[PDB]
């Protein structure tokens, strides 16, 4: 009854009034590529390192099952597909979303969405949490808070799915194309702190041909950051 | 993201851009009670006796998984829940649907919807097909044809699911209530032709406590139909 016209993402959609986590359900269940798992609310939503992700009613909490036929070295770019898709949807609604490497989308430096990719061989789960009409943690923001009015949740869903399908199809043909889109929508030219085994500060200059964040430390030393066990903090 | 407020029916909804049949999927897949299976289009839609149910884009083709812990003899009333739900939804959109025993809904005698209930040991599948904006077979009709304008398919889905959830919850407590709602919205007091071997004609008088169609033949004989097809124009 939804009338989706996408090629892969959205071929099937499983909706839940409530769920523990769409990412956990997607990883665990036997599902076809392109299947979207969406819930009004999550009781155990999570971010990276099982950090908690608040998922109250009013937001868009979903996961997409993918089985990308691309070299193993390109799978780390899947997170960017989600981030860019969210940015394009926000722009369609006249909201200036910007990417905080490598998985977050901010509006005026306030978190409005997050992307979590979990992979297991031939199966990749692309999870996306976007604040629309829901209440949010202090510091975060939402489409409703940004626009000053409630936003039809289903319209945002249709927008995002349409964007993701297109981005995904192009990624399968040209895995590198997504990097240019990230670059054009990412927060760069500012000082950031990288937190992992220890930490260092520098200017976030750009992302390289592998999607690694390039940081120039005050000494002039250049570091290439691989996302995985590190987080980014703005100064 | 649909924000359904129903208690049982619609707790989960599985949507397909295309499928063979929502009833078939529902029967062969383990699904919690209340799960709704819906598709934009079916390539092998089914009617009774495996008749074909045209299910092109624009209509509402769905199946609901049920597991009612009620007496065995009340299970034949599930089809009525689907029929009455459709009638209620049609009324909300200013359309007067009438039930043609035991599973069809007609508007001015043209078929607009059909119900197919299939029992399984593990569950009961309530299948409902309703013409909204799609092209229909000659002799049939749709909400769009009746209203003269495109009808928001999702609005119809929300309405129907809401009505069914309410009807089902009450059915679990007062299983006989559905019968009167059926009598109130069924085509009666007219001559009909019951089909199958031993075909016969007579006045469709009412339905009994088991949902059987009561027919009065011209001889005065009274027959009770458990299942079969009724023709209002022959
Ligand atoms: N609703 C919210 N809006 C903005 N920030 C939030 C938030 N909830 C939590 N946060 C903050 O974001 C931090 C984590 O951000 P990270 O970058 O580590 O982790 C993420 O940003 C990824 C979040 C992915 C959530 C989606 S919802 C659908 C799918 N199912 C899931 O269970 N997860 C995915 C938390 O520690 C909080 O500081
Ligand atoms: N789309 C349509 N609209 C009005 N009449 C139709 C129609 N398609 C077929 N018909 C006519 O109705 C007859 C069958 O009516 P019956 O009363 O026997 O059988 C029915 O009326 C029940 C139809 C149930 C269809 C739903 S769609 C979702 C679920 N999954 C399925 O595969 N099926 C269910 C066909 O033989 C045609 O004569």
């Amino acid at each position: 009854m939804l009338g989706l016209k996408t090629s892969i993402i959205g071929r099937r959609v499983i909706y839940f009034q409530e769920i523990t986590s769409t990412n956990e359900f997607a990883k665990t269940s036997y599902l076809e590529e392109g299947t979207v798992i969406v819930a009004d609310k999550q009781t155990m939503g999570h971010g990276r390192l099982n950090r908690k992700w608040e998922s109250p009613e009013g937001g868009l909490w979903l996961s997409i099952v993918l089985s990308p036929k691309v070299p193993q070295k390109d799978l780390p770019k899947i997170v960017f597909l989600g981030a860019v898709g969210v940015v394009e949807t926000l722009k369609e609604f006249s909201i200036d979303g910007r990417i905080k490497w490598p998985n977050d989308v901010l509006v005026n430096y306030k978190g409005i969405a997050g992307v979590l990719v979990e992979g297991k061989g031939d199966k990749i789960v692309l999870g996306i949490g976007l604040n629309v009409n829901n209440k949010v943690p202090n510091g975060a923001t939402s489409m409703k808070l940004e626009l000053g009015s409630e936003v039809p949740l289903l319209s945002v869903f249709r927008s995002l799915i349409t964007n993701l399908d297109r981005l995904y199809l192009n990624f399968l043909k040209n895995p590198m194309d997504i990097l240019n889109l990230v670059r054009d929508n990412m927060i760069l030219g500012v000082r950031v702190k990288i937190l992992g085994d220890g930490s260092f500060e520098g200017i976030a200059e750009d992302i390289d041909d592998f999607g690694r964040l390039i940081i120039r430390l005050d000494s002039g030393e250049v570091k290439k950051v691989i996302y995985g066990d590190v987080s980014l903090r703005f100064l």
